[PDB]
């Protein structure tokens, strides 16, 4: 038992819910948020830019100094910091941004770092503004994760959309 509620189940490990992935956080402390990353954690807009907002710019701190210490992750890869006021840890994963151009497969890889961690709160990777289709990244994160994985859509439309076209 843990303390996600109103989530719809999709599968056996898969669970989606309206809702600001923010908000969700703030309330149920999860032991793993997953940020919508890019490579060098600049973290403006879409769901890093709000998380990163909410920490009150802690994240981007901490970013900053993990890049200048390890250079930027791949396209696909993921790190874990800080939680900082929002959930114990934050994956920051990086899906492709299509919006660059950049190979859609590689959206498999990205999943599977959330494999890593047996329960997460998460958004739909390469969504929003990095272009992807959100019905693809729900199939394939349903395909790709293996452990417990709460997704939170911001987009009420959007999330109808995906409930009502799952397969
Ligand atoms: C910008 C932002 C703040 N909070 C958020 N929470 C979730 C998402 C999201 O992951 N998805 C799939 C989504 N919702 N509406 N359109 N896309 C995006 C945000």
């Amino acid at each position: 038992v843990n303390s996600f509620s109103g989530y719809l189940k999709l599968t056996d490990n898969v669970y989606i819910k309206n809702a600001d992935i923010v908000e969700e956080a703030k309330k149920v402390k999860p032991t793993v948020v997953v940020n919508a990353a890019n490579v060098y954690l600049k973290h403006g807009g879409g769901v890093a830019g709000a998380l990163n907002k909410a920490t009150n710019n802690a994240m981007q701190v901490e970013s900053d100094d993990y890049i200048a210490t390890n250079g930027p992750l791949k396209v696909g890869g993921s790190c874990v910091l800080s939680g900082h006021n929002l959930a114990k840890h934050c994956l920051h994963v990086v899906g492709p941004n299509v919006n660059k151009g950049e190979d859609i497969q590689l959206l498999k890889s990205a999943y599977e770092n959330f494999n890593q961690h047996e329960v997460l709160l998460a958004p739909l990777l390469s969504a929003g503004i990095f272009g992807a289709d959100p019905i693809h990244s729900l199939r394939v994160c349903v395909d790709t994760v293996r452990t417990n994985v709460y997704l939170a859509v911001f987009d009420k439309n959007l999330y109808d959309k995906l409930v009502s076209s799952f397969l």
